[PDB]
This record gives C-alpha cells, sequence and structure tokens, in this order.
C-alpha cells in the first residue's frame, strides 16, 4: 500500500484537535478504527477490499496517532471525549451515520459509539474486543488482580515509563510487536517487576512472516511525529471510562452487530467473548484459526471475506 | 461557510501536484469546478444544499488556486493535462464515476472531461460556459479577433503582466471583479489599448450587493499563497486546447448533460450555446434570469433549484 496513493482528509473537531483519515471507494460510509498502537496503515489489506466490494471507506488515524493530533493530557483520551469527537467528525463531513469496524481500543471505542450514539451508528463490528456491560461492583483496577493477562496495563499507568521504553527504539518496538503469535518473543505475566515490556526479548528481532521491512518502516515514520504518550493515554481512563459505561449499562446494542474472534489472540482471548448474545441476541460472529492479536495483518484474507460477507447482508 | 466547519481533502495526481478539495455529505459523487479567479468557495451556497439533497460533494480548489498546486509553467495548465489530472483524482478516491458541474474554465474542463472520458462522467452541467466543438479552419487566435469582447483575453497572454495588476491590490481586484452585471466598473470591451483592466476603475470600490466583507477577505488570503499566475495560466493554452479538442474527430457527448445560461453574463452570453443539441442529443438546459458573470454567488437559490432538480432526474 502506497500513502500517496491515496486521499487524506482532515477534520477539526475542536480547536486543538484535528483528526486524520484516508478515504477510498463509494457506496455506503464505513468507519475503520484501529488499535494500540497502530495506524490507518494497519487497515492496508481492508481499504482497497472494502471500497471494490461496494464502500466508502474512512481509515483514521485515531486521536495520538500519526496525522491527527496528539494533545498530551490524559483526559484528552478518556472514551467519552474520543467518541463525542468521533461524531463531531460525522458532523463536519455530513453523514447521519456510518458503519463503524474497530480493532483493539479501536473496538472498545466502536462499541461506546453504537451504546451512546446509536443514532450515528448504522451497525457495529468488532475485531478482537468484546462488549461487556460495566460491572457495578468491580473497579477496572480490580479487574487486573481477578484476570493477571492485564499486568502490562498497571505498567502503562505511570506518565513517562512506557513512552520511554517504547521510544527508545522504535524499529525494534514494531519489529517485536507486530509478530504472528507462533513467533511472539512477549509475556504477558509480570513486566513492572520485570523491569519492563522488552527487557528480556532480542535486541535485534527478525522481521515477522507478517510483515515486510517497509511495513515496519512506515509505522517507525508515523510514531516519530508525536511518539507513545497519546496512545498510551487510551490506557490511563479506566475509572473515568467505568464511570461513563455506568450511565449505560440499562440501554441494549438494536443495530447489526458482529464479533470477530482470533483464536490465538492471549490478550484479547476469544472466550472473553463467550456471553456477549445474553445482551446483543441479533450478534453474529466471525471466528478466525492460528490468528494473533493482530488479526488485519494476520489474516487478510480471513478478515476481508468476514466483513464484506456481514456488510453484504447484516 | 465556515472553513474549519468542513472536512479538508488532498490527493496527490503527480509526484509534485497535489488537489485540495472540500467533502460534504452522503450519496453519488459531485465534483464542483470553479473558474477564474474563483474558489471551492465560489461554491459555498451550493455545497450544504445538494449534499442535504442527497449528494456527496467534492468541491475542488481546480490546479493554480487555493490550497491546490500552482506549479508556474504555461504548459501544465493545458486543459489535456488538467483533465488527465481530473482523472487521476478520481482513481486516487477510488471513485468510478462522478457528475461534475462546472462554471467558468471549470465549465470548459467538464465539457473535455465528458468528451474525452465519458466512462468516468455519470453526468455533466455547465454554468454559463457552452460547449461548441473545435473548427478545424479557425484558430483560437483568429476566433478572439473575430469578437472584440474577448480582448481583455489578449491583454491575459503575455506572462507577468496581468499577474502585477491583479496581485497589487489583492481586496480591490476582488471587490472590482465580484459585482453584479448592473454593477460593474469594468471595461471588458478594450482592455489591452488602454494598459490596464482596472485602469479606469475606481480606486477604492464600493462592495456589491452579492458579496460581504468577510467573503471578499476569503478570496483574498486564498490569492495570496501563490497569486495570478496559475490562474492565468488556463488562458494560455488556446492553441494546445483547440489542437486536443480536434482529436475528439466529431464524437458527441452521450451522457446526460445540463447548460445553465445567465441572462447577465456579458462575457459567456446565452447566445454562445444555441446549437449545442447537434453535438449533445439529450441536453437539458437552464436559464436564470437577471444573473450575471459570476452565477452561484448571483443567483445561488436559482443555481441550487436547477442543479437539485437535474441531479433527482437525471
Ligand atoms: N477493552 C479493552 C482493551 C483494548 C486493548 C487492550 C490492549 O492492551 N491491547 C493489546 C495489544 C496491545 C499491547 C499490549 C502489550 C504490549 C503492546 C501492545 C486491552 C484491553
Ligand atoms: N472557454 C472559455 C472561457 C472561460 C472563461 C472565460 C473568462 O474570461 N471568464 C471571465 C470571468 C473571467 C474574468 C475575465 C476578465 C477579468 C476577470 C475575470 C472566457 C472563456
Amino acid at each position: 500500500c502506497n500513502p500517496s496513493d491515496m486521499s487524506h482528509g482532515y477534520v477539526t473537531v475542536k480547536p486543538r484537535v484535528r483528526l486524520h483519515f484516508v478515504e477510498l471507494g463509494s457506496g455506503p460510509a464505513v468507519c475503520l478504527c484501529h488499535g494500540f498502537p497502530e495506524s490507518w496503515y494497519s487497515w492496508r489489506y481492508q481499504i482497497p477490499a472494502l471500497a471494490q466490494a461496494g464502500y466508502r471507506v474512512l481509515a483514521m488515524d485515531m486521536k495520538g496517532y500519526g496525522e491527527s493530533s496528539a494533545p498530551p493530557e490524559i483526559e484528552e483520551y478518556c472514551m467519552e471525549v474520543l467518541c463525542k469527537e468521533m461524531v463531531t467528525f460525522l458532523d463536519k463531513l455530513g453523514l447521519s451515520q456510518a458503519v463503524f469496524i474497530g480493532h483493539d481500543w479501536g473496538g472498545m471505542l466502536v462499541w461506546y459509539m453504537a451504546l451512546f450514539y446509536p443514532e450515528r451508528v448504522r451497525a457495529v463490528a468488532s475485531l478482537n474486543t468484546p462488549f461487556i456491560p460495566a460491572n457495578p461492583n468491580m473497579s477496572p483496577l480490580e479487574s487486573i488482580k481477578a484476570n493477571p493477562v492485564f499486568d502490562y496495563q498497571l505498567y502503562f499507568q505511570e506518565p513517562g515509563v512506557a513512552e520511554a521504553e517504547l521510544e527508545q527504539n522504535l524499529s525494534r518496538t514494531f519489529k517485536s510487536l507486530f509478530r504472528a503469535s507462533d513467533e511472539s518473543v512477549l509475556s504477558m505475566h509480570k513486566v513492572c517487576e520485570a523491569g519492563g515490556l522488552f527487557v528480556n526479548s532480542p535486541e535485534e528481532p527478525s522481521l515477522s512472516r507478517m510483515v515486510t521491512e517497509e511495513e515496519i518502516q512506515f509505522y517507525v515514520q508515523q510514531f516519530k511525529k508525536s511518539g507513545f504518550r497519546g496512545p498510551l493515554n487510551w490506557y490511563r481512563n479506566m475509572e473515568r471510562n467505568w464511570k461513563w459505561a455506568c450511565k449505560s449499562l440499562g440501554r441494549k446494542i438494536l443495530i447489526p452487530a458482529l464479533m470477530v474472534t482470533a483464536e490465538k489472540d492471549f490478550v484479547l482471548v476469544p472466550q472473553m467473548s463467550q456471553h456477549m448474545e445474553d445482551w446483543i441476541p441479533h450478534l453474529k460472529r466471525g471466528h478466525i484459526e492460528d490468528c494473533g492479536h493482530w488479526t488485519q495483518m494476520d489474516k487478510p484474507t480471513e478478515v476481508n471475506q468476514i466483513l464484506i460477507k456481514w456488510l453484504d447482508s447484516d
């Protein structure tokens, strides 16, 4: 995928903040929302496929990333603020609605969009990220003690720490992260007592089967502008996000919905989604075998097929 | 229009040539192409109305203007090059077809788009500018010599001359130009003899009833970036344009088409369009009474009515 061959759009959603996106195709608007720590470019395989399938694709740089604004303040990346900005995005583009498709943190965003702004969301799809109604009893910090696979999230809390490690060597960062599950050089059991995320992983990791050197270098260039502060801030609003989700928990998602699970995502595990039909009875599903966290990159053909089928039906 | 309330798009059509556009709405793509010496902003009254009517509007800064590239070479602004660029624009955006609507020089462009690239043009509409097939006998230079109302065109030929006069005082330039026909302060009949287009006209023109100070100052700010060289270059390719037009070999335009005439446009007079049905069988027509050259600004309600009716039927 060549960026200069793409149409680049820019929408100021408030004085300090503009969102960049890439746009391809004609037809119903489909807004793609990437996760951490990614880019509009993580959708490179879906963009032309969806456009060819008859859709107008808007692939975002989410707030904090690429050519979009990345203010430093933690509170600029709470879900409530992020969602209101996506609604302003649609307004300024003159879109009454769009289909929203998200992955990872972008998947959490699209569920909140469907929940609090159903009038603006035609249909909702998430890759890897389940939708669980807020639990009125437990805080999100309490859920890390119950579920220890999210211990790296505690490491991500302290401003400056994860940033310094992830920005030290961008090429090594992206090569370490973007790998098939069987190629993985990272463990999520205890990270901050271990000293850091990369402490015991190769200084010059090999290039994963999933990615070329050229694709890795694109991410490198992108993260040179703002680095990891904005992206990491997405993790630093757990209590605010929890309190906002609580303001909804009575109401239901009534729009068409798709939950796509990845067999080998060891952080956002397929089973984390098991009882979603209890609160979304009309929920459709996709499941991808031999697929790690980096779904769109790991199994693009399978992602394309699942999304196009669902888009063309419900 | 508030420009910062708009989505701004950018497409690289050649390594060093970028086209800027404003985008609003969902539905079939409608590409608006302004004239001399104007802006995407000349479509300000049409953009929201067309979007509200169910269309996805892409209002261009044409090559040489605003935030689009403005290379200095005369040859970069021949109709053949400008048209091929607009096809590349469509390619990069992933648009198989768009409706093209032009005014003035943008009107000439959309006629050539419909003529040489009908497969990319869903339907074509021109404000003021007729389509008359190239005459293989008479040169464009000989035709300017016949009708004395195009003397300003000769004055526009030598590079540097008209630029220095139009750039001298941008505010006076736009206030002198953008006026209703009954308000006009300019000698279009004879310009080159006098030594100036504004030589006789008021040093401090009043504000036409058509425009506010705020609107005039927008054009002033746009023309600060690249000035008048690019815009004037559109006029400096008469022989090349004629040679390209002859390559059509008397082929017809077979797609849906609309010709809108303006009663009080004294440069692009309604009679200049009178025999157009002979080379465009199906041609539909609109006509606006009490309308001077600056059609979109002069009679925006009538323009909107005419265009929406035509779009919805054809
Ligand atoms: N709701 C929700 C939600 C969304 C996203 C994540 C998340 O953390 N994603 C993982 C892949 C990224 C990661 C982890 C560790 C190092 C580098 C990247 C956790 C919870
Ligand atoms: N085909 C064709 C074609 C297109 C455009 C024109 C043209 O000249 N437009 C006029 C309005 C602009 C103008 C003229 C003089 C001073 C300032 C602006 C003439 C022929």
